[PDB]
């Protein structure tokens, strides 16, 4: 069936202090509005319309989907004056589905539940009933029927005694929505135009109205300040930590597990304490994670084991590589089968080949480094003249003492072996050994400062 | 009007199993009976009496607060004792306010609220209402006024049946408190002077007592054992916490961060996950920290970016700078405008000018970097011969190769440039490079071991 | 009293998702089961029955208890199939205990309560009432006599409304409990073979069944998917910390907190969060912990002070040592009395002596460094030729410029000074001045590419 959404988010986040438009500040990974969007395309939104009142400039910067339609909303008239902003862009015969662009937990299932009990020509509209309904619209019935929403401002205290409170989301058909908007008047409390009145227009048109509910609270929390959000962000991640356990994935302590972004793995892969997982990650089998790990936007392959503090992005993991303690992999790093990196190692646009280690203390920059090659402690590529980079090879079974910085352009043949301290700055022939040691010499009874 | 605060801290912390005094344990990164004392000069208490039994040396070595009079109560006999140790130090005008060397969650505020209610010859007394009261003092009333507390160990079965206690802290005039402290006599269940036992002298002496209540109960909560202090630890970090995000800060994960001190901020700062803050620590407009990072008496300026597991102790980053993922700042570190550290990069009492990058694997102690500088992974200050430290000068625009050692004292003026591997103990002309390199040579055929 | 165990584990852990038997899945440092078997050990067991359906391989790769009797399941027809198949190794006069592999946190305490409660040739039954006993056997009694158990699926409407469950932990006699297992039909629901008819069987025989109840539910609580699995380990590292704050030990942030082995410790041990404890760990008095810190198989001597994010693993620490930040310990490190290892440090088969210092950016492997000796930060030991591993030894009084390469094997005399950037192939001289340095030319207006 034909649908389309409209979210709105044209109202001031004044209380986040933030120079930044609230919808725009992330939750897991993202802008909290960008999760709402991806719930519209999700449920299978045609069209997704987005109200904004200011920041539109960082708003088509953060977002950029391709059924995005931009409607301006120059005044916060009220969330019904807002509608009637995107009204003019709801086909006829297909059916308009109203979210929040602060409400990013709203679920595709409760909102694909609200598709289904919104009755023909009439309203899906999704309620929750509140121990404390202060401050929110509420929801009147007749005889069990929803007849209408009467906003706090202008309920009773008599009505503020109903727990069934408006969530904001509803849908209904655009030709209807239309023929109700228009209808809209301003002669209420807040003195705005109330979207909430649509309800009862509907009702007194012989239209029925129809309530769902939502699977958690959760789901329908809008976030006004910092506080809120930091506690959508901790019931988001653990829902995730409980669907990769659930899943296959072992986290050592779900608490303190952070998803921002998308992850595949395999089987058995084991993740300790304080990780986290940014853009798109992929695990293979039996992959070991230990605490405190930051992995972004790369791929691990079968029975790695990532030591404690090691920070990974963009990198490439063949089988069976080891790397860490504290050792950095910058974009560009590549480990073939069995490699391994260990503690106060960087690696930035560099290949290390099978089996080839690069124990500690050292800089790989644009390098590629054959198979069953050594690279000692203190090992450097200088890879800079202060105005072009160059690269490095060293072929394969290659010895390169500690200490040793290669000047790039520079080739290592295969089986050579590299003094330690040594400054290669020519290429070194196969099977050779390549020097630069000045013969150490002694003084007797050097006494110091 | 005249106020003074009393704090007893003469009691035995045996299920502390310390050799430091239970007091002195501290919480948020300050002495228990320091917070008691904080709150004691905020409230603008004139002078703070500070009741001791033992360990007396370690107290004053670890307190120096100006208007903190010492008074020693050799014995244990009771609170009430300990109260009239201090008592011939009341000013006749003045009141005097109760506290516990132990409950350091007490609030200015609720303090505040307790000398307002404080009848004008009578007692202000704080008391709470708790699900089980065993073990505490218990309020009693005669139509609805405070007639006197009963200690659990003299109360009845019917009078435990009372579910308002009292927590400790009362206020009262100088020159009242010193006539009811001279009747006190320990026929009683503990065989002990009570400080609980004026509340009754006041009301047969026609004097009134009111009873105020706190906001929370964390805020009179006493800590005997480490397991109540880690407690009352989260408490203290969950309500910072809260008014940072409140405040405009945004932290990822509130459970996850500690604050130790002070912190002032600017707009828009972005905290990660286990973060530590110690000391006086300032943030600029649009800070950004990784997760695990440490930052102690430090100064951040404006767009400053600290990556991923990061220590920072006294130093001061100018705007734009971005230090780690594993740097260490020691004190005297010094970065201005745009300036660069990369991973497994320590700096002490070192300057790096701006837009000057300290990649990696580098030590800079004792140096002055000039702007525009490029320092090549591996590159290391020799400051110390073994009995002095030596500055190390570098001028602007200098570019030095990796691995290069510059001994101090030395000076490598503008523009000048380095060689890789090279070890600088002369001081290097401007636009000149300098060098110490051995040609590479080789050996053909050479076999490894 | 004659006693012996019986662990049930060859039921499928299907939604485990796993190639490892789930009772292999580990919780605070160990295998489930190893959990089970402990306490059975712990309890005074003479022989532990562990019966098996498959993975039997890595069961016995992973179990290796003297008293471990292997008991093979072939097929999975129920808990009393299962306990025929150890049956006939039941000693006649001895008691028999029955356990779950999948039940980790059954404390000793309660196990030895259930063995108390046990009748004379009766039955000791331990059983909990939940809210909800969906799904679980139901404890039926006559007279407040238990005469029996009616499993979920064989019990009625009515009788599942009884809350009372069956843990399914139970002890009788062996001679007893080869009687009633011979009788074993099943003619139920399952059509499997209940162990739970042995309580019928027990009352008709004129024989007495006595219930027991557990001190949390979290003791009798079953593993079959990861989720369970993470929960368990919180409540078991929740109690661990708790047990450590108030034995004297304080933590920062309990909940931030692994153990997962042993801790031995003096008093005023002070951890910050997110430490991580493996094996053996012997903690000295007044030891310091910084946060993010991993302790593995270690001795740490009094007053040692560790810094933040600092790994180390079989490594031994006298009095009054600091490592870290960021340093990287690994088998066979030694410090000895007040030696000091600063950050991008890593020691592997190394001995630091008294007051050495190894202060940055340095890797000791295979070394044996004396007294009062320093170590410039770059500096590197040469242990490995490729194939076979040298040691390095350097007397007392020793100074070792920056990024200094001793090549192994090679010793430097007591009192010598080796010259920063300095490659050592040849033994030093006591009291001597080691170089192999070419002096620093210079080269007037080089202009950089
Ligand atoms: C764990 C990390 N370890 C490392 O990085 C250490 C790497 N190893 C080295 O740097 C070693 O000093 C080398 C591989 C260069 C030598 O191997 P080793 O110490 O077992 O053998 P030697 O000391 O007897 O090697 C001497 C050879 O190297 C050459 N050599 C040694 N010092 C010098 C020098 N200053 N200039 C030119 N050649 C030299 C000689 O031509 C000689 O060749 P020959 O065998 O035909 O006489
Ligand atoms: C990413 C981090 N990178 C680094 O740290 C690498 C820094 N770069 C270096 O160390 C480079 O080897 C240098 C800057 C010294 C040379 O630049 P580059 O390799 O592009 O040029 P060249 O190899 O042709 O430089 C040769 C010059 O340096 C000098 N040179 C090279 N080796 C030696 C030596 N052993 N002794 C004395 N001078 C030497 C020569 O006097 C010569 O001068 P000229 O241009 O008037 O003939
Ligand atoms: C904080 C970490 N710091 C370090 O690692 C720095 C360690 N210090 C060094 O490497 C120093 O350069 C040294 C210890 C070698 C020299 O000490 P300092 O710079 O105060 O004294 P000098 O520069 O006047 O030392 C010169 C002596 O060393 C020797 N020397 C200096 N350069 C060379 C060379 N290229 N070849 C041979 N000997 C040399 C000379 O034989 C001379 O001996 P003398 O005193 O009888 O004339
Ligand atoms: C009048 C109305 O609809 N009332 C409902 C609205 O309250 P109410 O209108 O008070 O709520 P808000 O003002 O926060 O508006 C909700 C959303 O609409 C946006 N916005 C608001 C005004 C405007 O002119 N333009 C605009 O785009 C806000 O940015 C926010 O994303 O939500 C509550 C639940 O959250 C419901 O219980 C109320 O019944
Ligand atoms: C007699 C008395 O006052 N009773 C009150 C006291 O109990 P109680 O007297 O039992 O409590 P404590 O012994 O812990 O004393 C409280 C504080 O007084 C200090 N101290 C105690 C005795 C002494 O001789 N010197 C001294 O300095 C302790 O170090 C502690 O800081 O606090 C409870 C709340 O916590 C109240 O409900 C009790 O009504
Ligand atoms: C028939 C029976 O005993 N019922 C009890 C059993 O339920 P129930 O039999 O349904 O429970 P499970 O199937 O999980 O069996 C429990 C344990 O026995 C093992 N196992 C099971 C079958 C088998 O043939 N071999 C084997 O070794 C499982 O691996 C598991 O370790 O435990 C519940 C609590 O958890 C009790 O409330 C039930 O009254
Ligand atoms: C300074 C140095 O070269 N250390 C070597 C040396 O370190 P160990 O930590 O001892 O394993 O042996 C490794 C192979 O076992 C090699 O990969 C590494 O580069
Ligand atoms: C060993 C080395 O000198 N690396 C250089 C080199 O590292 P990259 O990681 O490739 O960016 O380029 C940097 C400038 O882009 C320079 O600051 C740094 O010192
Ligand atoms: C590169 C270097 O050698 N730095 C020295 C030097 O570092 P500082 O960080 O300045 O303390 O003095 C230390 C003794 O105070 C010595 O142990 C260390 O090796
Ligand atoms: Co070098």
């Amino acid at each position: 069936n034909a649908m389309s959404v409209v979210i709105l988010a044209a109202g001031k986040g004044t209380r986040m202090y933030s120079d930044l438009p609230k919808v725009l500040h992330t939750l897991a990974g993202k802008a909290m509005v960008q999760h709402v969007i991806d719930a519209a395309n999700e449920l299978g939104a045609a069209h997704v319309h987005l109200v904004y009142g200011h920041g539109g400039d960082l708003l088509k910067q953060a977002l950029k989907d391709d059924n995005l339609n931009w409607v301006l909303q120059a005044e916060q008239l009220g969330t019904g004056h807002a509608m009637q902003q995107a009204a003019p862009f709801f086909a006829d015969d297909e059916d308009i589905l109203m979210l929040y662009g602060d409400v990013p937990l709203i679920s595709v299932e409760t909102l694909q539940r609200l598709r289904d009990a919104k009755p023909q020509g009439g309203i899906g509209l999704l309620t929750v009933k509140l121990d404390d309904p202060t401050g929110y619209g509420r929801i009147t019935r007749e005889n069990g029927k929803v007849t209408g929403i009467v906003e706090h401002k202008d309920a009773t205290d008599e009505q503020r005694q109903i727990q069934e409170i408006n969530t904001g989301i509803l849908i209904a058909n655009g030709a209807d929505m239309k023929r109700w908007l228009a209808k809209l008047t301003n002669n209420n409390a807040q003195g705005e135009y109330y979207i909430t009145d649509i309800i009862a227009l509907a009702y007194q048109e012989g239209r029925e109205i129809v309530a769902v509910h939502p699977q958690r609270l959760s789901e329908v929390e809008g976030v006004n300040n910092r506080l809120q959000l930091s506690r959508l962000e901790r019931v988001y991640q653990s829902e995730q930590a409980e669907k990769l356990l659930l899943a296959g994935v072992m986290l050592r302590d779900p608490a303190r597990f952070d998803l921002r972004g998308t992850l595949t793995h395999g089987r058995d892969v084991e993740i300790d304490t304080n990780v986290i997982i940014e853009g798109n990650v992929t695990l293979g089998h039996r992959v070991k994670i230990g605490t405190g790990c930051v992995i972004k936007n790369s791929v691990i392959g079968d029975d790695c084991e990532i030591s404690p503090y090691t920070v990974v992005e963009d990198a490439n993991l063949a089988a069976a590589c080891t790397i860490g303690p504290f050792a950095r992999l910058r974009p560009g790093a590549e480990l073939l089968e069995g490699a391994h990196v260990g503690n106060f190692v960087e690696m930035k646009k560099a290949r290390l080949g099978k089996g080839s280690k690069a124990g500690h203390l050292t800089y790989l920059g644009d390098a590629e480094i054959g198979d069953n090659v050594n690279i000692g402690a203190g090992t450097i590529t200088c890879n800079y003249d202060g105005a072009n980079k160059f690269k490095t090879i060293i072929g394969d079974d290659v010895f390169v003492g500690s200490d040793t910085q290669l000047v790039a352009p520079v080739t290592v043949g295969k089986g050579a072996t590299i003094a330690a301290g040594t400054t290669v700055t020519r290429n070194v022939g196969e099977n050779a050994l390549a020097i630069s040691r000045v013969p150490q010499t002694q003084k007797e009874g050097w006494r110091r400062p």
